[PDB]
């Protein structure tokens, strides 16, 4: 965590309203980035903001909190892909404003469906099913509306672990550009 | 583990017809009760047989190898419930033959919905809670025929742990007499 | 935890009369939130306070803190829910100022009744029991004031996990308005 | 465990119609000892049953399963306490055949309320409660009538640990004669 | 493990031709399970043999040790699924001699594509994913002879967890009759 | 580990000359095989003797201790894949006398490159590395002889994972015939 | 990590354009390097930076992020190998600016194939499988350009561990020049 | 460990005269093989005795105890290398009868001085060092004579890990003869 | 770690021009080293700079990293022995400029060669035995060069550890003064 | 650890000229002392130090680095002995100018022989075994040089650990006077 004088080198990136996601997405890192959109915000309701996302994924509703401040602060929030945008990770990719959606050349983009668990009564477990269910559901609506594609292709094109080149991605409609 | 002459006193009481089942239920004590069941009816396929029961429940599937076994063979089956017949106990419990299913006077009886688990996609998720309602239900009717309690009465009372005395297993249909 | 000319980015949001609430709900957490509040209600009694809640939830006295903080101190206090309020954050999501309830379009919340644990005596385990029925009806009633329900609905919906869409929480009277 | 000659030692004893319980009591050693009961009542339904107990007591059910058996099978069961009885052990010891309850000069006997432990929603932490002090009830009245006490005097003696020595053991009649 | 007048349970059981398969199937299974069905061989090429099987599944080496085993051996192997037959077990279910293959009626049988790991270069994760897939393409067209479907059912039919009852394992082909 | 009336079922195939090696070859399966072997051989010079190999592999020296006593005793060997005959284990397997050595048609048997560690000075790294590039070797000529293959093509075929089926494998020569 | 009158060591060398890694590339790394090749670029985007490697190696998109980021920048950016350069760690030191890749005298290069790991279901093996088999064909194919060697070289020169020093590293087409 | 009628398979070639070791050498090992030695001797102390090694070796004095019982028996001792004999194992191997010590033909020896460890003060660490130095000149010395080497080659010998084959065993004087 | 002034001790020494080493050496001691070396170069290239030693040793490649930048940069580079310079330590002591290698009374140099480690393939761990030769020999001529001591002499010294007082490490030619 | 106005308590003290040695001496503790001492050297080569010790001992290497460096710097070095000087404690006490090494009345001061350990070979223990004899002798050296005592005197009284009060370390030598 370098320094720049005083500042640590994020924080002067936030400074020229770069926000850098590097990690897995949970409820920590989600609350530091919706902080960072809120206080950028507010300082140029104007001005647009670029997310670098690289990226494994993470928390759903972590992931979503993330997303719903995107679109509901005014500026337009930029999204560059490098390394690899992940699950929750093409997906905040795939929220950016449309036509400033990057990649790099040698990115990954990955989509998948939801993943977890459920332990208990067969009445518990039923009330998970259907609640992961209505995610999966709620997800690939949203992003079957943000990369033109109908739903009943998300369904099946996510079915298991689906990875695209910076190409693929721009084709499948995830990206905007591929930055060179 | 005494010893009775050279027997050990499990194989003491197996020579009289009796399988005494003294644990949970798991895959080793369903190949073993089993397989004790299978021996007895073809030693003798008409002499009736004694199963005493104090289980804490176990496996549905080993409990079902266990039940099945218990009609497809020959000799009627007679269970009495020691200490707790609890879970998938109580339903071997409940699957003597009629008027061969006997209590001791402090037993309890505990009948409940199944317990599982699911980990993974949204996918497995489903397929793992629609076979454990399946299960659920496939247990809930022969439970009612067992009992003579009507199905939708077996499904509200299995809802939580349900604990009866003996007498009230008595009242309910789980068995026939109380011993003395 | 980034930070912005000297603040980290919480505390340059705090300025701004804003609270973030991050992680499931315990002592320390409380304890930093209610100070946090106490702060901003010496610094300008009359201007209003925005909580932004993403949480699983926690301890109930650690929640119950909160919620008394908010009502006690003179500034109106605005909840906004982005992500998931699950448990005591759904508590505290309703105990925002009537009208300035929030949430995002993505975001979920869910109620259920409170989860706790007993060892020991009988005597002992007795009294944990009474405790935690006690605290069901007290948060029942809260819960039934809150949302404009009537209490025996509250009843039956907390007695398993219950996950509402935003759409939905608005329907049930947890929040008041979903933004954009 | 040593071999007399082709025994072990314990068997040995069995064949003098002698069972020895040394241990705590969990469903493995319920299972054992109701089966040497069982074994010794069809051996001779007429000749006495001699019961050694030393023990720190163990789970309340298969405590109940031995109970049972003792008051099922034909013939009488002589209880002698070595050592010390507690909890499900003195509740063994009391459960001998009136005028046949002994004890050693030295010997300790302990009664106290029941042990248990709950986890979960609300509603599961009263199931255990409501079984628990069921089960409490239930001892009660069983050690009231065999001692000759008042239930209500066996209440607020078993309210936390009550030891006493063969004579207070004798005195209070959780046995017949301290044996030299 | 009980035993008998001087035969252990499983062997006298053994002595009138019936394996129990009551386990997860590892190298140690299948050398026993292999070495048992040689030596009935050996006793009367002529005389039928019985596998019961209760089975998770496991290793598809030591299965096809197992299956292949029964193929070779004169006497035709009957096969009775009591509770589950899964995996590698619903494949030996589906082994037995046509016309002798049996369940009972509560039984399940899951089919399922198979199970492992690669770790290291992409060279070795290569030859990995190679070689499960060969194992996967043998399984398949031995399933598809064994019951009756097409390979292209079947592979649609194994891509997850597959679970079944008694009556769907007949209808599929898994089976020949569900025993009463 | 079932019973023969007295015998093991494994000590009763050793009985019919008949060896079952179901397990990795490390110091103590290969002292039991060297000592049925050794057995045998002092039995009856004159009969053959059939070695049931199911096998992950193991213990280069174990391996070859196996090997050597097979081919030193008089008896011919026989061998016979079973499941899977890897590494040590295709090494014995090919070590049967020709024209004797066989596999069920659903075998496989691997070869490859020996495992093994050096930690130390660069002087034992040394030391370890010429051993072990010298054992490569010496198992390198000795499978060339029995399979009929140039040394350099065992060389090049061994150096990575080499999975065969029991085609592949009569081909290649490790086997002669596939029993059916 | 001392400081230096108020920046610490990294940071004042950062002041000075040069950046150094010095460890395993993660996210982490990949995140903190990234960044700090913007704020340079930002800084002036006409004047050359300077990337000091010490690796191990590591994480492929983590390392294609870095690999990407130095391209997609307008400063030239040259790199210098002290110590070792492996895996990832080469594949950065062969990015640099042609002309300007540098290493020191006792330096140490290794390239090798990528690494990786699959658990599962047969499809899942072999999704990871074609992923893996992509990512080392992407990368020899980057090597190849950036090298001058022709891809069927590379390709063979990868399979295991290669080992070079600087001079080697320099007839290879690694690096531009040895320095002192 | 197979049964032979009673008996196991290693008391069965003990009956004819040999022992096997198949294991490290330690006290539990050494106090078996003396023990068996012992016995043989009082059996037949005319009859030869034959001991098969494969051993990596152990306890410097385990292996004397073995060492001294040899010699100080009447019986003639012959032993046969078979997979490894390792450090105090090929020091056992060179202990059999002069003429009688055999290898097969893929046999390992390997020689090499004792390993140990000290803790301590100094003067603690300096007896332990005079000790196993003592150890190494003793070893030596009974080395030299059963080998024929001279004491002084002996020494620079066994300074790292010396491997040698069954031919080189022969050669260096460790064994009279290879077998077949 | 005190604070001097706002400096912290180490810092203060740096403003001197001097470097303390006293760790053992790995990848971020070797970072951090080798940049208090570029930024002192870079703060005046024509004065001189002390690096204390006293360290275990460590890392070869991180040794090297330090030993390379030592003579790259345009400053002189005197080393003294503090304590103990061991192993990659004792190599960098004596790497300082000629006539500028200093110990102390009572410090010790200890040399030896290269250690490591290889796990896997045959071919693998010749690929770092090979390696690891290499370290040794480029080390060895490095060392002879240094001291002035002729190449086999210092093959010869290295074999084993070898620790010299300050006044052996003089006459051998490690250091040039002993300092008083 | 407390700050004085802007210091921590030690830099304080540091600024006074003192240095406190508070616990077990390792590389890290020797290389902030030693650079505490070359630091104040520097500032002031006239002006005494003192250093207070109250510590349990450790490394004999960190603790001659520490030795070396306060007889080589220019300014008079006071030691004070407070609590406990012990092994390697004790020779820095030892060490303080003459006429200037203190302690207070209720002062431990402890000397023995340095402790070791060595694994390995013979060899490996021999060369352990000679360097902590020449260290132990060294020590002792220095010992009998600045207490006065005689050579075999040092010898036999640490031979095991020798606990002194303060009066008894002023009349052996080890310190001078006695502090009130
Ligand atoms: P990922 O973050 O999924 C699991 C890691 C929860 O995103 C998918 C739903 C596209
Ligand atoms: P239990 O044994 O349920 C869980 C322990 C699986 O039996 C129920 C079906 C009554
Ligand atoms: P949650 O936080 O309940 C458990 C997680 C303790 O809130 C409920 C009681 C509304
Ligand atoms: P103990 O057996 O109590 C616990 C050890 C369960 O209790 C008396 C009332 C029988
Ligand atoms: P199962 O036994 O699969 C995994 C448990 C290995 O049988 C399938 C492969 C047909
Ligand atoms: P495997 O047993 O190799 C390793 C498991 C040591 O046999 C090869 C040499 C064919
Ligand atoms: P390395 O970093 O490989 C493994 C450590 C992942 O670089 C190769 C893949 C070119
Ligand atoms: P090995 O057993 O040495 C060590 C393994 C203790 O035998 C040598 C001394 C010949
Ligand atoms: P050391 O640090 O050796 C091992 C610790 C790797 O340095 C030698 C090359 C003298
Ligand atoms: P202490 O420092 O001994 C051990 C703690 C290494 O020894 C005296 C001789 C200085």
């Amino acid at each position: 965590i370098p320094t720049v004088i005083a500042y640590d080198i994020y924080s002067r990136l936030l400074k020229d309203r770069i926000i850098m996601l590097g990690s897995a997405i949970d409820d920590n890192v989600a609350n530091s980035i919706v902080s960072q959109l809120l206080f950028l915000a507010a300082e140029d309701p104007e001005k647009e903001i670029s997310l670098y996302i690289n990226s494994p994924g993470g928390s759903i509703t972590a992931g979503m909190a993330i997303y719903d401040t995107m679109q509901f602060i005014k500026p337009k929030v930029s999204t560059i892909c490098i390394g690899m945008a992940a699950s929750m990770g093409a997906f905040l990719l795939a929220a950016g404003e449309k036509g400033k959606r990057y990649a790099l050349p040698n990115s990954e983009v990955m989509i998948h469906q939801p993943l977890g668990g459920a332990q208990g009564q067969a009445t518990e477990i039923e009330i998970a099913a259907k609640r992961i269910l209505l995610l999966r559901d709620k997800l690939n609506k949203v992003l079957a509306e943000r990369t033109g594609q109908p739903l009943e292709v998300i369904e099946r094109d996510t079915d298991r672990d689906n990875f695209k080149s910076a190409e693929e991605a721009l084709e499948y409609g995830l990206i905007d550009k591929i930055l060179t």
